[PDB]
């Protein structure tokens, strides 16, 4: 059920957070915003966790961004990974942060909270995500100046997409928001007067969601005061979400 792949490239931001890149089979095809599983064989097994895929879909490499949890099976494993080395890559992506799934709309929210900014890496990339909003707002957690130097450095790389570099700067804002603090900034209003945005409603805005699964719990239900409607495969809707970590 994996790729073995070959490590490209690896990256150590800050003492707890390291990217990497590695090369990807043929049968992988996703949308940008997905996920697959990544891991390594640990006494004969596959030890896997999943991982928002990073690059955009265009990209010929994938590209990833882990944490380093202190005693975590698997990025105390990962961590140590060279140029070179074997990685298992999850043959088959998947994920619920799908445009696909959101309602025609004119604003396009992604509220990140910790290592939750790594599928909006890929989506950011995405040239379709500007073709159908007026504005793209990210909010993050990162506060770290080796936080900050990764998510500057993925919005330049754009293999065959320089053109979006424009786009990106016209398009695309970044809100700091330092963790939970996101839907305080919702409920006191003044993520919209700092931003000079009106609040959430159906009738404009598209959300995705991707942080601590106590951050969805509490955002969701000021979406759904809003009167935004979670959307599926099967029924589009206002807003998406997907957890960035299991507790
Ligand atoms: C859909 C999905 C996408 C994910 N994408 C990413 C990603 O792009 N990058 C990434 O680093 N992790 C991501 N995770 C979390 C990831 O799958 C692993 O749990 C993480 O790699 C740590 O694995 P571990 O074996 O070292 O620790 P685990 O044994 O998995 O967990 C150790 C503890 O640390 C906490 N924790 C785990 N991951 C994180 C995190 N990223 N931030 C804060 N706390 C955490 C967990 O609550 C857990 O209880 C994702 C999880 C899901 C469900």
């Amino acid at each position: 059920k994996f790729d073995t792949a070959t490590v490209l490239s690896v990256h150590h931001w800050t003492d707890t957070l390291f990217s990497f890149t590695c090369t990807r089979d043929q049968a992988l095809r996703f949308n940008n915003g997905e996920f697959t599983m990544v891991g390594l064989e640990v006494d004969g097994k596959p030890l896997t966790r999943a991982y928002s895929i990073v690059s955009p879909n265009y990209e010929e490499h994938l590209e990833f961004f882990s944490i380093k949890v202190q005693n975590g099976p698997l990025t105390s494993r990962l961590q140590h990974l060279k140029v070179g080395d074997p990685v298992l890559i999850g043959k088959k992506p998947t994920g619920t942060l799908v445009a696909d799934n959101l309602l025609p709309g004119k604003t396009l929210w992604m509220l990140s909270t910790g290592t939750g900014l790594a599928p909006f890496m890929s989506i950011i990339r995405d040239p379709d995500i500007y073709e159908r909003f007026d504005k793209v707002v990210l909010t993050h957690t990162c506060r770290l100046k080796g936080e900050l130097a990764y998510m500057d450095y993925i919005k330049h790389d754009l293999p065959g997409h320089e053109y979006l570099g424009d786009v990106i700067r016209e398009k695309l804002v970044y809100y700091p928001t330092v963790e939970g603090r996101i839907t305080d900034l919702i409920a006191s209003g003044k993520l919209f007067t700092d931003l000079d945005m009106p609040p959430f409603s159906p009738e404009q805005d598209r959300v995705m969601l991707c942080g601590s699964t106590a951050m969805l719990k509490d955002t969701t239900e000021l979406l759904k005061k809003a009167g935004l409607v979670e959307g599926k495969n099967s029924a589009p809707g206002h807003y998406v979400i997907e957890r960035a970590f299991v507790d």
